[PDB]
């Protein structure tokens, strides 16, 4: 119950013709621009606290950590936000940027809608070096605004780095997305009624896009309650490892999982998105 | 910001005299009674699939394989409904719930309310041990059958597993408990109006307790979001190992620690429970 | 399709002795105490505005036009507060709600919960004149509070005016309680869950009531939608006019209309209650 | 260095036929209207506290108490402005407002701005007993509202009965009222500056009102500080018993004590009122 | 974001007749007077100091300037309040206020109180010139004196040219005048609560004014800080130029700017006040 | 909510450690050094005015009497102050101070900044007889003077005897320093910023600290108005007779009660300072 | 009245050895780092409303185009303070401010308070390069923070760019902080009272730093206005173009006015700091 990388070819061919294909890029899409883990900086802003970094990472999971900057020294969870900004969007990693062929891939195709959780804006400077228009949506002044209907429109889903304020990462703020009301959740609602999703960038094991990847589903089959139920878009999930059980369960989900090649990570991503084309 | 046993046993008896304490019991409490694991019976389960039962736990969590029974062999997923069944309510576990000091100081108290997380019936039977009677709540034909004032009202949060169709154990089961919809969801919305809680059994990276922790706290909020903000009752949850950082976040949450001592599991939890008498 | 005053006595009288039936009383109930309109004070207060009281009345429903006194001159929304509470729960209220039949049946049963929409204080104070005790619940702050068991809880579903703020009477209050997120809607998501209601007060046309007896029905069917379905406790509404179109609906509804007798409107409503004994 | 009623009845005239005489009435004013005491309100609202009412006197002032109920019972801080507006303001005092001397001898001069600290309607409803018309001026929306030039402008100078977010009486709101921002202490601001006061119903002891008589001392020495030392206008404060070292004092602040005759209270006020005349 | 002449018409005519707009009158409203300008008259002063005329202008700006006469040479400090007292209020400015049609227009129009912020006496002696009384106030002697209610109250902001203690022409004299201590400034404090203001004769790049401008909306906004925010009177601001970014500013500043024609600057002044009629 | 001896010390030896902790020290302080009353001495000056000594106390309080000699008999006011200075910091009360055990405890502390209200110079003579190095600062030129960051600044909040034009005594002074413009006061403004408070020797009836403990939370409050709202330190008062009404409005100043034992009131005293040690 | 490097050299050493010496740096100071302009950053992000660069700067002054982007756009705004943190703490700034002779001078010294008006954090990375520590100031949390007395606590006046609430850039923000309210004008208020001031890189025409001279002026005068008027210490402000009128102004606002070699800017700055050495 996995797709090959030949198999799963003239499927997203067919959706990207009619338009009906969006990506929703992950944490693993900015995995070659050799960016800092952001747990590594939690820790190290944890030394004026009097932890031991490697002591300050034992008491939970990073965005429990960031609650605890959040509620007892909200100084340096605007600290963190700030050298997270100095460090993704630095011009070293727009160097990278350049020369990748995941992003490179990405921009040759002439995409409407673009969903990504990450807060570095390499998903639309990518679109910018291929000499493409993007337009940022995050928070309700960006929806807000006038734009061309020729520009692809990126939803940062997670927040954007230049406005802080809509910055996704404390666990609160997680569990307060749940909900669905923030306005890129507004837009990811409407979207999901039309629209074949294209998840690449995570792992089995996030335990928040598996929310996500449930949500969806429960909205689908709502928006079908009286009528007759009818077949939906298939929705998509590149992987390099898929496991054994985990497609299994992606399936009833409306999601295909697509194996990819394990040997070079970035290679293999980027002969997907060229067979789109 | 972590109360001992001494400092917390005033605090919980102000509670109680006014009838204002429900605790709320988890995997932990039924953890003298010497149960199987669960995770270990699904794995034996997955012989007849195939699966080395070190191999099928690989593959993810528990309720993630149990979402792999409920899709792909649904026959094993009521085979492992019925054999926990067998073993949690088992005569062996009966015995040991007679000695347990838990389960004797859990029953020396008169309850109005109690809630629980766990499958099994020894919730209700300490309390008819101690020549009480208790309630089961679990289902909506529950709420609607007629019942005395005086009886405790002991409410199944997960099911029952003399009710298997309201046993919350699949994953898609968890994800949509988190809407609040269930009739022990219901229970529990008009219940945090007035009761300060006491949770007892669960650890610090469960993810499930903690979206109700952040749920309880959020619904709090929102029933005074017109009138002036007055100060609620405080919550508890008694641990063993508190940890450094997860307290602080609770405290945020309405809820405060107690560190139990953790020579004796089962003692010092017994020595919490008698302090209210 | 409707019960007559000698075939729901002994439904009403099955549900009043296993301690399960709840008065939902409207604002015909206080018909008999004489009070003002509050449609004729607001148009009095239009006076100030340059408006003649017969043609204030004109623009809208009552609700909407104290929906303008909030966001035109909400000096006079706060008189309207002021001049209710001295007329509704004046001395000369008090004196009739001595000697009126509908209070005296009322407080003569020894009821667990009644719910009210009425701002005026005579619920309560008909259980105080018979002796018993009552407890006002509207905000969070009353339920926090702590009562004996024996205490009747009359819990202000609309805000009492000894609590102004508590206030249902502005159209976009009226709006945002239809999410049902108050401290008394929270109370009823769990009270429909085991009790049977006893509608008392309203009419057909009432176009708010209407949405509630939707909603309760939504939240029974909600609240056993994996278990098999089983039959709920039958809920009923008194009246004095039924109709022969409006019962029907009322029956999808899981409410029942009872014909009173409709030559002596406060006598009938006496007889039903009487009969409960 | 104290007045007589012969001796200051030519000063007040003075003042009286230019338009600058402004009349400041106190708690003392509202004496004859045989009104509750409003510590002996709050302190039977403290037995449902579990307080005896003369124990709960002990612990502090008025306003201390009534801090008390506004940061650890908010349900009863608003039940005593509730039940305030129907004794204060209830039928009785207005039948003893018709007949009282010294109300009537306040209405029968054509005044342009009467300041009051008491919470009654009695300062306006003595106008409208006389035919004449009156305009509260308590909050914001009260100063922006139209009216004629003729109309006696009422300066609610600590809140208002019907509008009962303008109260002064919890213990914060007298220490955030010395700071001098609300509307009416921004209205005192200038009519300092061409105005004389006559202080009636006030005690030597009040605490609040002598800062407020030292403040607009200093208001005034502030006005002309590059400008060469002109004369103000003298301010006035009627006593029945002036003492011996408290007069002296006032003097320094630019107010003359009369004494009045202490047989018969509310007569000697009467009999100033109608001297202006 | 801007009126014209038409559309801001029946704008001021409702703040008009119900006696809720104040005329604001600067600079720009002595232009057809001919006046000297000041900057040149203390550059003249200074050829006695050793400077020449376009060189001591060169060291700052006027009140910088005249700051350096304060305390340098404060004799020439009283010669400049002196020749413009000679020069401002001379008989040829006077012939030319007779024809004015600005001030003609002004002074047709039945006034309460009227502000000003220049020093010349052309704002009162248009309403001497119409057979209408006027009352200068400027210090403290011009409040305590006595006045009829007919007469228009003409506050003059920065002082008189007969009263030379209160002029505001110092750069110390402006920053003094921030704290907002003087008495035009404690007559502007309770105005704000009740009235409107037509600004008439300034720049955007005062920045005294625009203080003003600041400083009177966090007046309007602190009046307004525990009651429910109703909406103010909004005031006005009539330009030739408005610009493109500072009309929007405004706005905010509860201003709205009226785009006069820039043709004829005296003529656009006089149609908006006789629009008002 | 009150702390006790031993739960108290904990929390000053944390705040200590860091060096954030700034003793307040009342009246109550100087309780064991024996000396006169001051009402005692302003009884007995008044023999000279014609004034029985019980009667001259009858006409107001202490700060009003001394009011009277500041505007009736000015020498007497200098001559009060003249024998507070040969009685409070007499030879005999030097001696009781060495052996004072609460003043030996708070010299064997290196504190940063003392705060006392009392003229006497026994706070400084305290740090004196350890062999410890003080400064004194009342004045503008106190603070003008050099000296060491070893030295600890002790701040006399309302005056020193031997800088007589410091001592706030008169009423009109105590009125004159609620506006925080004294030089103790402005170091007061940057101290709450970052440090936690001990106030020892006051009373729940003073209404002079009660000013300045609500002030003190508002400049807390007001610090932070438009970032997130943070944590503060917690401040305290040690107090022998707590009540029950009181110590609930301390803790929304950001004030912690310390109940010390009241049968020695100086040594529970001497019992905190040690524990802290 | 001008000083120049060697005479001002033994007055700025005698109030250094004392410890009583401030610096105050301003934007000139960063002027080596060779920074953006930040109104070349603003004209630049008007591009997407549709201005022109040269267009938008000729509307108002920056602090005025930056309050249209506050009201108007409100993700332009953020996204200037994101682009200037890019900027400002580049890594070339950083290695300019390695080689730059300004700041080694500053950090070869022992301070103990430094002010700093600029966002940029290159004054505490000034000390950090000398191997000295800073401590950065500029909200609530940075005060309550812990800290060592031998640290340098250097003041962020108009806030820091990790911290960007803290920003002051909006006009409307700079007339909020003529009020003197935030938390580093409360630790202004307090400094004053001991300390001389060195201001270092400002213009005379800057009209804001112009009322903190005139307000730090006014605060010295207010806090010895009882007391005898003793004399102050002098503070200073280096300049390269003294001017003429202006250095007269500042001698009455207590600062001296030191006339550095206008022929290299960066290099007699450096010299003035080592003449301290």
């Amino acid at each position: 119950t996995t797709l090959t990388l030949s198999e799963a070819a003239p499927l997203l061919k067919k959706e990207f013709r009619e338009g009906r294909l969006i990506p929703f890029l992950g944490a693993g899409f900015s995995k070659p621009l050799k960016l800092p883990d952001g747990s590594q900086l939690i820790a190290s802003l944890a030394k004026t606290l009097g932890f031991e970094p490697e002591l300050f990472d034992m008491h939970g999971r990073f965005e429990q950590l960031a609650e605890f900057f959040a509620i007892s020294a909200p100084n340096r969870l605007q600290r963190l936000v700030y050298e997270m900004s100095l460090s993704f969007d630095s011009a070293e990693a727009e160097a990278l940027r350049e020369k990748s062929p995941m992003h490179r891939a990405l921009a040759a195709l002439d995409w409407r809608t673009i969903y990504t959780t990450n807060y570095d804006k390499h998903v639309e400077g990518a679109l910018r070096d291929a000499g493409k228009q993007a337009a940022v949506l995050a928070s309700f002044a960006d929806f807000q605004g006038p734009r061309a209907r020729d520009v692809c429109e990126v939803i940062k889903f997670h927040g954007t780095l230049d406005q802080p304020d809509t910055i996704v990462l404390t666990e609160s703020s997680y569990f307060q997305r749940m909900a669905l009301d923030a306005p890129p959740d507004q837009r990811l609602r409407a979207d999901l009624l039309a629209n074949s999703f294209l998840f690449i960038g995570y792992s089995f094991s996030d335990t928040n896009i598996r929310y996500i990847w449930y949500r969806m589903n429960q909205l689908r089959e709502q928006s079908q309650l009286g009528v007759k139920h009818s077949q939906a878009r298939r929705c998509f999930f590149a992987t390099h490892g898929a496991g054994l059980v985990q497609p299994d369960i992606l399936q009833q989900w409306n999601i295909d999982v697509i194996q990819l090649d394990p040997t070079d990570k970035s290679a293999s991503v980027a002969r997907l998105l060229e067979s789109i084309a």
